[PDB]
C-alpha cells in the first residue's frame, strides 16, 4: 500500500521522462522495460505510438536480439540507419513500421547489474545516436535506475 | 518488489481499460484517481487528451466540487449538458476546454467505502449518461475496485 503508492509514483516519473524526451528530440517511440521476478523484461512505460507493434512486447533476454544483447552484456546497442542492418527479416519488419534509427540502453545503477532497458526509436531521422545524444540517454537511464531502486 | 510488480501490473490493467472505453464510446477523456495515504485523490491513470488542463489535477476531496461530492457521498455525479450547470465559473472553464458532458463514478468494492473516482468526459456529445451507460461505468468501476484490492 505504501510501496504500492511509491510504485504508482515511480510510474508517473517514468512516463513524464519519456514524454519530455519525445518532446525535446526527434524520437517517435520510447519504451522502458524492467525485469520481473521471473527475469522477463516487461514493458512498464512507453511514450509515442507503435507499442501495439514490433517494438512493443515483453522479452526474455537473449543474445540473438539487440535488446537481449544490451541487457545481457550491460552495454548499449544502437543502429544509426536501419537500411544497413545485417538481420534481414528484422530489418524488413522494422522499415515496414517506418523505423530509421534505434538504440537500447541498459538501466543500471553505477557498478551494478542492469535491471531494465530503455529502448528508443526514430521514424524521423538516421544518425540520431551520436556520442552527445548517447551521453544524454545514459544520463536519463541512470536517473531512471535511481528512481526504481528508491522503490 | 513483488508488490511493486503487482502494482505495475495494476497500472497496465487500468490504462488498458480506459483505452478500451475511449475506443468503444464517445468519451474523449477518462481519469482514475486513487486515495493516497494522506487521503488525497491522486491521478493514477488516464486516457485521451486534456490531462494537462482542467480535468487533470490531484484533489483533496470536498463537498464543493462534483468529484469530492461523488467520493464523499459514495454516489455518482454527472452533468449531461455543460450549458446548464449552476457553477458559473467552472461551467465557463470547462466549455472553454470544449467539454459537453461528464460523470464521476466512485470506485469501491460492494458495501465498502470508495477508494477512488473514475471521471469521464466527452468533448463530443451531450446526453451520454443515460442509465444503460451509467450501468456500464459502474461495472467498469467495480472491476477496477477489484483489481486495486488484489494489490
Amino acid at each position: 500500500s505504501e510501496i504500492m503508492n511509491r510504485t504508482l509514483d515511480l510510474q508517473i516519473i517514468m512516463d513524464d521522462l519519456l514524454n519530455l524526451l519525445l518532446k525535446e528530440f526527434k524520437l517517435d517511440l520510447a519504451v522502458i522495460r524492467l525485469v520481473d521476478e521471473k527475469g522477463v523484461l516487461r514493458v512498464r512505460s512507453y511514450s509515442g505510438k507503435g507499442i501495439a507493434g514490433i517494438a512493443g512486447k515483453d522479452w526474455e533476454p537473449e543474445i540473438e536480439t539487440y535488446i537481449g544483447e544490451a541487457f545481457l552484456s550491460n552495454r548499449l546497442q544502437f543502429v544509426n540507419d536501419t537500411q544497413y542492418m545485417t538481420k534481414p527479416l528484422t530489418r524488413e519488419l522494422m522499415q515496414k513500421e517506418g523505423i530509421k534509427s534505434f538504440a537500447h540502453i541498459p538501466i543500471s545503477r553505477k557498478g551494478e547489474p542492469p535491471f531494465g532497458i530503455l529502448s528508443v526509436f526514430s521514424r524521423t531521422i538516421v544518425g540520431l545516436f551520436n556520442e552527445p545524444f548517447l551521453n544524454l540517454l545514459e544520463s536519463l537511464a541512470g536517473q531512471l535506475a535511481q528512481a526504481v531502486k528508491i522503490v
